[PDB]
């Protein structure tokens, strides 16, 4: 019926309902570090999340989103390859059933345990709905998660997963600081792409950070205990909610570092 990540409604089937799946600037892609162009004109990212107002966390089937109040320029992203101000609307993760898979983007074919996506929308468009209809409507900050030492800033997220085990569940999630999920360095790669889930709109400027953050095995394990299904339905563990790398086509991956 609806799309998913299973054998019968997974990524290989999406093109039937969303023709854009075989488009020209689809994501994710493999970042070949030896062919990525170091661009001296790329400016440093400006991540201002000091006034971020998280509101709730919900399991929407597919993944879990932490939503933010984007009624005003509270948490924004500017700089880098971006033009204008982009407001943070939500963040979510993609992870695997095993530590050796989970990320959507790969670096030199290397997959990480998971990938964090901080989704922002261009303010010049007034609302997210309009922004998705534009080639530069969204900017997603992608951060790789590697299994190692626990990330303290991620623990609040992990503790609440129990209350949103199944599809449709949500819980109040206020006062969460997104800054706790950032690596030390903001060096990044960038390329024009798309949403990695249906509708797969090609409205995204991807900003993938070079430095991954580390999370403990216990932290990643809790992600894996979530359910794709809603209460009262057969249990399907929410794992491997990632889309395989797509062809780069006529695109150039630029790097903010040499
Ligand atoms: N993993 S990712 O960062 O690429 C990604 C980010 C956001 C969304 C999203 O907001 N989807 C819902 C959505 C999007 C467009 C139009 C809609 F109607 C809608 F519901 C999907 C994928
Ligand atoms: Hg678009
Ligand atoms: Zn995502």
């Amino acid at each position: 019926h609806h799309w998913g990540y299973g054998k019968h409604n997974g990524p290989e089937h999406w093109h039937k309902d969303f023709p854009i799946a075989k488009g020209e600037r689809q994501s994710p892609v493999d970042i070949d570090t030896h062919t990525a162009k170091y661009d001296p004109s790329l400016k440093p990212l400006s991540v201002s999340y000091d006034q971020a107002t998280s509101l709730r966390i919900l399991n929407n089937g597919h993944a879990f989103n932490v939503e933010f109040d984007d009624s005003q320029d509270k948490a924004v992203l500017k700089g880098g390859p971006l033009d204008g101000t982009y407001r943070l609307i939500q963040f979510h993760f993609h992870w695997g059933s095993l530590d050796g898979q989970g990320s959507e983007h790969t670096v030199d074919k290397k997959k990480y345990a998971a990938e964090l996506h901080l989704v922002h929308w261009n303010t010049k468009y007034g609302d997210v709905g309009k922004a998705v209809q534009q080639p530069d409507g969204l900017a997603v900050l992608g951060i790789f998660l590697k299994v190692g030492s626990a990330k303290p800033g991620l623990q609040k997220v992990v503790d609440v997963l129990d209350s949103i085990k199944t599809k449709g569940k949500s819980a109040d999630f206020t006062n969460f600081d997104p800054r706790g999920l950032l690596p030390e360095s903001l060096d990044y790669w960038t390329y024009p792409g798309s949403l990695t889930t249906p509708p797969l709109l090609e409205c995204v400027t991807w900003i993938v950070l070079k430095e991954p953050i580390s999370v403990s095995s216990e932290q990643v394990l809790k992600f894996r205990k979530l359910n794709f299904n809603g209460e009262g339905e057969p249990e399907e563990l929410m794992v491997d909610n990632w889309r395989p790398a797509q062809p780069l086509k006529n695109r150039q991956i630029k790097a903010s570092f040499k």
